[PDB]
């Protein structure tokens, strides 16, 4: 049937569309596979969603006619997450085997013979899918490339298997909520890198695996976990992403519908992650999309970590408010893994009181319908049907993986490190209009602090997020900062909810408001936009990242045109500062090291650090990843205020500066030194997440302290309702020279931390 | 052990601690009473909670040594809720029993024997509690009143206690339109006789006759209030549904509160205000502990829910700063706190979802060992067997419905059907109107404007309607879902708020003062005005005053009956409320109109045509008692006529917004509630908040309404309903097209909810019609 548009006849579907295709092609469904979990905290830990590993967990195959089941992953300690390929005859899942080897990717037949093993990883894998990149249909392709200057040749042929998308975590990282893993998104090539060899040119660049014949690579760059991938009907990979950047969505985060390219090239959100949404801190995960009315349906749980939930839906042509729909919606138990057939039917896990199973879900009753199989014995989920899937198309990929662009003109793959010489992996990105924006003038970090037109943003800051990793266990303690504002999400490393961080480097931006700037590849990064003071106006809090060699376009700062707007109609002099040359692959400036400013501290200009180092005619700068600059309280700060502040500032005269680097004990606990915790403590009637008396985090110029440095009204958020004293005022403004102010300004937009640098170190702290 | 306070020895308690004493008079615990339901979404509806009856459930007693287990209430199809007495030999509970009568209180002893009926009522009855009140010893007490006239004893009754528990009637809907609304009753088990011993006559309420039993309604939230229990200085402890109007997001919230057994001083514990944690979550079956004094409580992830997590907030001090999450890292679900005076706790708890009995351990934050798991029933509510201490009695100035007792000579009196008074009548006085903890802002529970004394000229007292609607062909959920109402409106309202009308306006001393005399035992709230007469700020809950009481507040949410002390204030008010020995109250009743100058600025407060056996108890005049007669704003009655005689002419499909048509009804996505003026007027603006307002109307808040902006051509609030509001181009003066009358009836129409049936059950007026 035509579904998004019509066919080559009536009634029938043109190839162009996946649902009405889908469902041509579906066919009758006898059997399905599903994950059956014991019943324990530690059989079936939906709580430390991502994080599932539920051991002792096995996969079955049931016949919805004949009711024989059989379980094919007997040789398995823990399996499970299944996903079938496209013909139907064999399937992918995770689990660990019984030989050992930890959590890992494998694919087996549907008839229980041959198994192999997808992943040799350091760390934990989860939900593969499939996505036939280079092969919609069966058969061999062959490779061609370029003679390196010569012309286009054959070499060989390789079996058309596709590619696996998977989520994964390393080992001994923690996240923005310091839980013990940290997901991202990979992409496997089944045969061993001709895959993408057929595609590119090259084999695929990244981790390789030549026991297992595949390599991965990773696409997802985010501080935090990105988990669940599935497919979109245009042909990119929708899964849920835990945006938890700093003290944003009110110092709790919040758990994304978002889709990107199987390279990770072009991240976007669909629902969920703005203000004025639905769910709050709901979790979103599992989500699939109908093939007849086109709806994403997802489990939304109460619980951000919870994988059990009810069942909500919007469409996915319109992820917005007004399509938004629970569909389960009440009575009374708990609904988990979604599927929805192309016939329209759909399967879920249904528990009515506590224990869950197999269900026809009925659409008119708002709730399960007759039953497909449970055993009182085990958890019954992730119902897995046996059926055809029609393949969705395939997006041409510019990256190799890791290291690895390709070229736009010759379509030629190269390696920025070992072969171009550049320190490290380096993207670009554009902004047509910095000043314009869908926020209004507020307190928090992510909307603007006065207002801004063209000409008012002199430059952007860009600023690299640090993973935490902290493998000596007793010079690190979660919960350090409870009495500051970071509350449950501070630690030793930071009295808020801000992890560690380092500035890429800044750039100027145009008088139109334009910018462009080349920085670092695979690596989490968000900027800010700064006025005449070099001040951040307003935060962009999430992690973007960039693929090797690859630009990134936004037409404002969160103005729509990557959530639910269409891009502007804009003509920026930046687009003439990007590529220019012939000789070049980008012609954009790098990020520089420094800004230089006027006597009065007002912005003049950007300045180049001494990391500068013929594929582009600027100076390279900011690759070098051991040089790369950040502030650290205790090295930069802390010696400013015992200079020129802590001799005027004691017990007598708050806040108190005194004291050096020597600990306090706060709680039983010691973290930081006295000044630190007097310029972190909240203040009454204020929201934390906003800031504290002294201190606004990722906003200095909301900063009480930055208001008095500077002696004027910097922001159109007032501090607190009395700011200057009547009697005894002393103006603070000619105390510090402008590279002190400016790294305290500094300080506090990188969000205020104590730990700059990860891991243990020589500078003082925690300790047990 | 001492706890409150130190002992006359060294490890010892004083009588006057309770929970001190709790921990000598406890005892060994050998068994428990506790309940099973089938596990069914029909035999444990958890998610309709509180209205749960888990048809099939029976109540059961087991010996944690023996192992046995024993039904006790075979007889009845269903039983849940039980509560010892203080002895242990007997419980009372909730039940269905098989030969019929509804769900109803009961009790029996712990044998089995001795069963007897304590409710008739037609509604449900569940959660029942003991409240001893005037019984602390075992015995028997005196009668004594007086008739020139002496204190004479006129004979003994058994001292036994008093039954609080929560019930709701039938064909009644919620402000969710929920088919329940419970409220809280106190309960004579001795036909009348304990109030009698206690205030000198019998309990005035509903009458048990059959079952000697007496019922009196103490609280009288539209809304479910629920789950009451025993404070350690001998108040009851509940949860409260505060859902009215737009009120928190629009989605309300479930608070943990205190109230006095007759229902005399409602306040707030934890849960209802912003800054706090929980956000919509549900708080049910607290419970507070004996050696560290924590509330306990069900953290429900859904509002309606009766399961979920474990949170616990301090007695002493009910703030942000001392909770704390109990459970939630086993992924299970915890139900039934409770607590002992050993300081150990039995919890129903369900790891994978077959609920069971635990013994609590606070070390590990969860679960521990197993007490009695039956794979076949989910196990909850355990209720285990051991003396109670007794909380303290409070003294009741209300003899219940229509019954007040006098402060002098402390005699009850009717004051209906003996005094000649229309209904029951209170009073009370907030001492600085314009003193709030609430900043300026768009949301109406805030203010509209900064207001400092004088500014406030007057209060609007309103009621609110309980929604009563018999024949589903008159009535429909969700009509108004493309207005700002949203699920929550119906064909009464394209709000959430729901029918209600004005009690009266009571004017404002200079001072910020003010105090009145008004209904009793029927729900209502307040709003303070400028010299306008609109509302700068609306208290947005449910307050209900007992007959003859009278309630007193520092500030309009300044704190003084949440988290702050009383500020010391010498107000006007005070002089205007009781000054002549001849009467019960001399401050003035609720006035029914308003008059205003030439300028339409607050003149002054109109007697109404409702004036009135009657006696000379009280000086003013009687003005606001006769419910029949109480006004509302209906805007089919009261606003279409307006519109369609001064608006309608130049308001057609080209010049928004669109006030023709008349009342015809306007089908919206298959549903035809309101005519098009109405339609038009509630519509929604991109970018705002529909809690806050729409296009041209904002809820309960009419200053912050564009439509009132136009209609007095001034910018009249600190909140701008738009950015382009007056045009510079093609402008015309709005202020002339209608009189005083006409505007403020708009106004308060606005104020009111912006409803379009005010009036509760089907009428003659257009509406909804299948
Ligand atoms: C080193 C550059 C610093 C910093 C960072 C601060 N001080 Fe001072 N200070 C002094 C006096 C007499 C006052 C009170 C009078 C007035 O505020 O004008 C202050 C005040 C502050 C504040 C404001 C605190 C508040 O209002 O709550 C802050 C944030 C602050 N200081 C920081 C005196 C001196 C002084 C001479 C004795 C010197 C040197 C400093 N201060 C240095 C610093
Ligand atoms: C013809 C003389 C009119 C009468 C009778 C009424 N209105 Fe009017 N209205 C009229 C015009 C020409 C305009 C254009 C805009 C302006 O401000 O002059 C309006 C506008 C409004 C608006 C503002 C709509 C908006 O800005 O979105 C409102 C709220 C409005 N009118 C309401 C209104 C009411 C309540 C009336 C009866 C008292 C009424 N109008 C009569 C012309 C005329
Ligand atoms: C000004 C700072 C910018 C600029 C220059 C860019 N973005 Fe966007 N961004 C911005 C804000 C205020 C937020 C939300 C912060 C919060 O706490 O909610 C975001 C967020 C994103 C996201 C997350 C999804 C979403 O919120 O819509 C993505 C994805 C994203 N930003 C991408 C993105 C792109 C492609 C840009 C072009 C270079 C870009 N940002 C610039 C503000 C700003
Ligand atoms: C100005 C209007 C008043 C006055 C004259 C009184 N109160 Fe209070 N009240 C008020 C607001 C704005 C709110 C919160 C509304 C919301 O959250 O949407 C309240 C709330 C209450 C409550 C509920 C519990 C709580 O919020 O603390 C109770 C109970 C309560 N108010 C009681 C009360 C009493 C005893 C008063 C003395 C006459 C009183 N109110 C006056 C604002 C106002
Ligand atoms: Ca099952
Ligand atoms: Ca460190
Ligand atoms: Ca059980
Ligand atoms: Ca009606
Ligand atoms: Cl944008
Ligand atoms: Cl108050
Ligand atoms: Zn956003
Ligand atoms: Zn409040």
């Amino acid at each position: 049937e035509p579904v998004m548009t019509g066919g080559p006849v009536q009634g029938k579907a043109l190839w162009t569309d996946y649902s009405g295709m889908s469902k041509e092609v579906q066919g009758p469904v006898s059997q399905i596979l599903f994950t059956q979990s014991p019943r324990t905290a530690k059989g079936d830990p939906y709580q430390n969603y991502p994080h599932y590993i539920p051991e002792g967990s096995r996969i079955v195959l049931f016949d919805l006619n004949t009711k024989e089941l059989k379980v094919l992953t007997n040789d398995f300690a823990t399996a499970f997450d299944p996903c079938t390929y496209w013909d139907g005859k064999k399937f992918a899942f995770a689990g660990v085997h019984k030989k050992g080897g930890g959590c890992q990717i494998w694919e087996m037949n549907i008839d229980g013979s041959g198994l192999r093993q997808m992943t040799d990883l350091k760390g934990t894998c989860r939900s593969p899918i499939y996505y036939a990149a280079g092969s919609i249909e069966e058969g061999e392709g062959r490779i061609i490339w370029r003679d390196r200057e010569g012309d286009w040749k054959e070499h060989g042929m390789v079996e058309k298997t596709g590619m696996i998308i998977f989520s994964g975590s390393p080992e001994g990282v923690m996240d923005e909520f310091h839980n013990p893993y940290a997901y991202n998104l990979y992409r496997l090539d089944t045969q061993g890198g001709k895959i993408i060899q057929r595609i590119t040119g090259h084999v695929l660049s990244g981790i390789e695996f030549p026991h297992l014949n595949t390599t991965i690579d990773q696409i997802t760059y985010n501080l935090s976990s990105n988990f669940d991938p599935w497919l979109t009907p245009d042909g990119n990979i929708l899964f849920s992403s835990v945006q938890a950047n700093g003290s944003r969505a009110g110092g709790e985060g919040r758990v994304m519908i978002c889709v990107d390219n199987w390279d990770g090239a072009y991240p976007r959100p669909i629902y969920g992650n703005c203000d004025g949404e639905i769910g709050g801190t709901s979790g979103r995960s599992q989500a699939k999309i109908t093939f007849g009315d086109r709806k994403i349906v997802y489990v939304e749980s109460p619980y951000m970590n919870w994988g059990v939930g009810q069942l909500a839906a919007v469409s996915w042509d319109a992820p917005f408010n007004k399509t938004y729909e629970k569909l389960t919606g009440k009575d009374g138990g708990l609904y988990r893994s979604p599927y929805p057939l192309p016939d329209d039917r759909m399967l879920v896990s249904y528990a009515e009181r506590g224990d869950f199973g197999i269900y026809w879900f009925n659409f008119s009753k708002c709730a399960a319908g007759d039953k497909v199989y449970d055993d009182p014995n085990w958890n019954d989920h992730q119902p897995a049907p046996v059926y055809v899937k029609y393949k969705p198309r395939w997006i041409n990929t510019f990256t190799a993986g890791k290291n690895f662009g390709v070229t736009v003109v010759t379509y030629q793959p190269f390696d920025q490190v070992k072969v171009e010489g550049y320190p490290h992996s380096w993207g670009t990105w554009i902004c047509f209009d910095t000043t314009l924006s869908d926020q209004p003038v507020g307190p928090y970090p992510h909307q603007k602090a006065k207002n801004v037109s063209h000409g008012d943003i002199k430059a952007v800051r860009i600023i690299q997020g640090y993973q935490c990793v902290e493998p000596d266990s007793t010079r690190f303690r979660v919960g350090a900062g409870a009495h500051l504002l970071g509350g449950e999400r501070s630690s030793s490393n930071s009295g808020t909810a801000f992890q560690q961080r380092g500035i890429i480097g800044y750039q100027y931006v145009e008088s139109d408001g334009s910018t462009v700037t080349s920085q670092l590849s695979d690596v989490p990064y968000y900027m800010q936009i700064l006025d005449d003071k070099g001040m951040s106006v307003q935060t962009a809090l999430t992690w973007a990242y960039l693929r090797p060699y690859h630009g990134r376009i936004c037409s404002g700062c969160h103005y729509g045109s990557y959530r639910g707007r269409a891009f502007k109609n804009i003509h920026a002099k930046a687009l003439y500062n990007w590529w220019y040359d012939d000789r070049s692959h980008y012609d954009s400036p790098f990020a520089f090291r420094y800004l230089k400013f006027d006597n009065d501290g007002n912005y003049k200009g950007v300045k180049h650090g001494e990391d500068v180092v013929g594929t582009t005619s600027q100076p390279v700068e900011g690759l070098t990843l051991d040089k790369q600059r950040t502030v650290d309280f205790r090295r930069d700060i802390q010696p400013i205020l015992d200079a020129k502040c802590a001799m005027c500032h004691d017990s007598n005269n708050p806040p108190n500066l005194g004291g050096g680097l020597e600990l306090v004990s706060v709680d039983g606990i010691a973290a930081y030194s006295r000044a630190y915790n007097s310029l972190l403590e909240p203040q009454r009637g204020k929201d934390p997440n906003i800031g504290g008396k002294y201190v606004n985090p990722s906003a200095a110029i909301n900063s009480l302290l930055v208001w008095r440095l500077y002696e004027a009204e910097l922001s159109a958020n007032a501090p607190r309702e009395k700011i200057f004293p009547i009697e005894g005022r002393l103006l603070h403004n000619k105390f510090l020279t402008q590279d002190e102010r400016y790294a305290i300004v500094e300080w506090i937009d990188l969000g205020a931390q104590w730990d700059n640098i990860p891991g243990p170190d020589f500078y003082p702290g925690y300790l047990v």
